[PDB]
DNA sequence: TAAATTCGGATTAGGAAT
DNA sequence: ATTCCTAATCCGAATTTA
């Protein structure tokens, strides 16, 4: 059974001990193409057994982003790159909540102790709870601290729902802009293309951190001077591409495959606003995607040198109360179209 | 009717006690 | 073993707003 290291550092994050430079892949595992899989890292048990068993036995890489950012993060990378002379995108984000929220030391209790986030999600607190929080504390504003087991509760209950403290005995969720950041995203890069406020909740929570996938994807900068063909599988908000941009690794060509709407404008907004030369293609559904499209397009640009994409977690999340049923629920049992589209592209590169 | 809102525990792992 | 705690966690369904 898969045991996730603790610290969960992965291969090595900055500014900590345990880099390690070397591993060996089965050789099955062995590019071209390089491919990077994420998923959550708290997942049912003998989920992400099966997700190695499926992409070649190679072990995960737990990292928890809290090494990268302020908000904890913990997920699981299937890669076959090589893991040495990794680097950092820069400036990296804020560390503690002392710098990335800056004006929250006017309202921060002694005696919330945080200095993390916890993970950004899909669902944020309700205005009703920052209302049971602040009632609470009221009746002790004039005594210098309340007593501990209201303490407790309203610790519990930011803990439980990711909450800051904005306001006297007013403790609220994260904005739009500030998941935006923390997630290494640039500002307003989810508003616009139609996108309401709750649709930029859902999007972010689903999305990359992009700092740790970029810290990853590092090592393709001196491999590919020239840039690379992407194949972006539920592309999302475009956190991959984010990642290459910040990395400053020119991509010729992107296929992008997402069913959103407002997700693939977001993605066309990107590729215009940043000047991208190359070309975007947006696909929508994965299950409509044939194998002979793939080889097609393969063979249209040229193959692709990364296959990268993050298949659905609402089947394997913990917050999920109804289905929760594993990687074979409705939407995570997409993971296998990652592995068919997958074992595509290695077919015409690789062989056999 | 798009958008906003609020509510709803269980699955894991681990540490510390038996 | 068990027992008993703390602890984190890319969420769905239903309803109400505007
Ligand atoms: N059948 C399908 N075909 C294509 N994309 C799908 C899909 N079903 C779900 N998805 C998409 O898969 C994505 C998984 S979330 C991954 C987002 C990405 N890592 C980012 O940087 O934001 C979601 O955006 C969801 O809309």
């Amino acid at each position: 059974p898969i045991r996730l290291p603790n610290p969960m550092i992965g291969f090595g994050v900055p500014n900590e001990p345990g880099l390690i430079t070397h591993r060996s892949l089965p050789e099955l595992a062995r590019g071209p193409p390089f491919f990077y899989y994420e998923n959550v890292a708290l997942t049912p048990k003998g989920v992400w057994e099966t997700i190695s068993r499926h992409l070649f036995e190679i072990p995960p890489e737990f990292v928890d982003s809290k090494y990268f950012c302020v908000a904890a993060r913990k997920r699981g990378y299937i890669h076959n790159l090589p893991i040495n002379n990794r680097f950092q995108i820069q400036p990296p984000p804020k560390y503690t909540i002392h710098d990335a929220f800056p004006l929250s030391k006017r309202w921060w209790p002694e005696w919330d102790k945080r200095t993390k986030l916890n993970c950004i999600l899909t669902r944020t607190g309700s205005a009703q709870l920052t209302n049971r929080i602040r009632v609470a504390l009221e009746p002790y504003n004039e005594e210098p601290e309340p007593p501990k087991h209201v303490q407790r509760y309203v610790i519990d209950q930011c803990k439980k729902w990711n909450l800051v403290w904005v306001g006297k005995n007013k403790a609220a969720p994260l904005e739009p802009d500030e998941m935006e950041s923390i997630l290494g995203f640039p500002k307003n890069h989810t508003r616009g293309g139609g996108m309401s406020r709750t649709e930029r909740f859902k999007s972010l929570g689903n999305s990359f951190q992009v700092d740790t996938v970029a810290y990853h994807l590092s090592v393709l900068k001196p491999i590919f001077p020239h840039g690379i063909n992407v194949l972006s599988l539920f592309t999302g908000i475009g956190g991959g591409e984010v990642a290459l941009h910040r990395l400053q690794i020119k991509m010729k060509l992107v296929v992008s495959v997402e069913i959103s709407k407002v997700n693939r404008n977001i993605l066309k907004d990107f590729w215009e606003q940043t000047n991208q030369t190359g070309e975007l293609i947006e696909f929508s559904d994965i299950q409509h995607l044939t194998n002979d499209t793939i080889e097609g397009l393969m063979e249209k640009y040229g193959g692709f040198d990364l296959v990268i994409g993050g298949s659905p977690c609402n089947n394997l999340a913990g917050g999920n109360r109804v289905s929760r049923v594993g990687l074979e629920g409705d939407q995570s049992s997409l993971f296998f179209e990652y592995c068919r589209i997958l074992e595509v592209v290695r077919a015409r590169m690789r062989g056999s």
